[PDB]
DNA sequence: CATCTG
DNA sequence: CAGATG
């Protein structure tokens, strides 16, 4: 956790080198298991050769490890660093819609930089010119003070439409935090689930009234469960106008909404401890359903939720409020 | 995993 | 349809 740091972060940046300039998904997880490994690892590594005693160290990153003990450096780790290429492909990268594919490729014409980018409109799709448009924006955090508004909004709209539907913010917000990057909404209704034969209009009619009252400025992807947009809080009297959030809202069949729902809230390691719990309990736990565990190895049989309080209640627990889901 | 692009 | 992005 701080004893073998460097060496965990050293073959980080490798590893996230080869796989978004070379292409290395090999060598890439290579990196990958390896940092896992000495993390995990409960002594100070001195040497190269300590490490490739480990599953996952072999020779090469034994070596650079050895190096990076030697040295308070790695050559490189040095080289990439400066390699306006590589330094491109992290940046291009930064734009929504842009991934290290397509950051290739604009490299490789000669696109490097913000500017580049816009002179290029053309070459740029949808996603990708709205990404470009809010670079900005997209990468300031969301304080709660802005986070609740939003919320209020999206809320009371989604009732206008229709009472029964239930939306949920979920996310660190959720359990606490002071800012978010993004507003991510569950959404159900009494008439959508598992067998329920499909219901987009469910989902777009909501879609289109925050549209209506102008809450939602763009669409990245829309499907029929599944919206990715842009966002804004009206600027009030004019001098200060909101900067462009992400936003998502996704529909899901009422008959697995609280698993979906408290699976979102996290945190990835509360999620991982209910869920080993769960196990010893007896149950299995994933996103959209809680089962009963067989003993001839395994089994299922989706357990009926009714709210988040079913779930602790079945791996008989602690109910456990948003805030303090952190660990 | 769901959506988009080409 | 494969392949990309989130
Ligand atoms: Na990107
Ligand atoms: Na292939």
């Amino acid at each position: 956790e701080t004893l073998n740091g460097g060496i965990t972060d050293m073959l980080t940046e490798l590893a996230n080198f080869e796989k978004n300039v070379s292409q290395a998904i090999h060598k890439y997880n290579a990196y990958r298991k390896a940092a896992s490994v000495i993390a995990k690892y409960p002594h100070k590594i001195k040497s190269g050769a300590e490490a490739k005693k480990l599953p996952g160290v072999g020779t090469k990153i034994a070596e650079k490890i050895d190096e990076f003990l030697a040295t308070g450096k790695l050559r490189k780790l040095e080289k990439i660093r400066q390699d306006d290429t590589s330094s491109s492909i992290n940046f291009l990268t930064r734009v929504s819609g842009i991934g290290p594919s397509a950051a290739r490729k604009f490299v490789d014409e000669g696109i490097k930089t913000l500017e580049d980018l816009r002179k290029n409109e053309d070459k740029l799709n949808h996603h990708q010119r709205i990404g470009l448009k809010y670079f900005g924006d997209f990468e300031k955090r969301i304080p709660r003070e802005e986070m609740l508004q939003m919320q209020d909004i999206v809320l009371n709209e989604v009732k206008k439409v229709d009472s029964e539907y239930i939306a949920t913010v979920c996310g660190s917000f959720r359990r606490g935090a002071e800012s978010s990057g993004d507003m991510d909404v569950l959404l159900t209704h009494p008439s959508f689930t598992s067998e329920s034969t499909k219901q987009p209009k469910l989902l777009h009619q909501v879609v289109e009234q925050l549209q209506k009252v102008h809450f939602i400025t763009d669409t990245l992807s829309k499907g029929e469960t599944k919206f990715m947009g842009v966002c804004q809080l009206p600027s009030k009297n004019d001098e200060k106008e909101y900067p462009h959030r992400r936003i998502d809202i996704r529909l899901i069949p009422k008959d697995q909404y609280y698993c979906g729902v408290l699976y979102f809230t996290g945190s990835d390691i509360f999620n991982k401890n209910m869920r080993a719990h769960a196990l010893e309990k007896g149950f299995t736990i994933n996103e959209y359903t809680i089962r009963p565990l067989g003993v001839t190895g395994v089994a299922g049989e989706p357990l009926p939720v009714d709210s988040e309080k079913d779930i602790f209640d079945y791996i008989q627990w602690k109910y456990r409020e948003p805030k303090d889901r952190s660990e």
